[PDB]
């Protein structure tokens, strides 16, 4: 499933996203944009480390689901990685809320890279949240 941006926004914060642990939803879109483009369905293998990133946040095997075939992984999220690939994001959503318990949002280098200290309203105007 491809979201559309205000779709996406509305959907984000109704599972409470909109300021989790200080991070904006405009924050969040900007994630969810530069990651899969708002495509639940997307992946990206990393040859390097035998890793996977997976769904519309782009979460890495390594660290927060299995999906069996990454070296010395962990499973922080407890689920299937297969889980953080179908059409509602409610299991991506709880797992990225896990992602970003630690130290921020700043765990994508991506946000870091194009959302952070620039200008993200456009994200979520119009949308009504
Ligand atoms: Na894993």
């Amino acid at each position: 499933k491809v979201f559309e941006r205000c779709e996406l926004a509305r959907t984000l914060k109704r599972l409470g996203m909109d300021g989790y642990r200080g991070i904006s939803l405009a924050n969040w879109m900007c994630l969810a944009k530069w990651e899969s483009g708002y495509n639940t369905r997307a992946t990206n293998y990393n040859a390097g480390d035998r890793s996977t990133d997976y769904g519309i946040f782009q979460i890495n095997s390594r660290y927060w689901c299995n999906d069996g075939k990454t070296p010395g992984a962990v499973n922080a999220c407890h689920l299937s990685c297969s889980a953080l690939l179908q059409d509602n994001i409610a299991d991506a959503v709880a797992c990225a809320k896990r992602v970003v318990d630690p130290q921020g949002i700043r765990a994508w280098v991506a946000w870091r890279n194009r959302c952070q200290n620039r200008d993200v309203r456009q994200y979520v105007q119009g949308c009504g949240v």
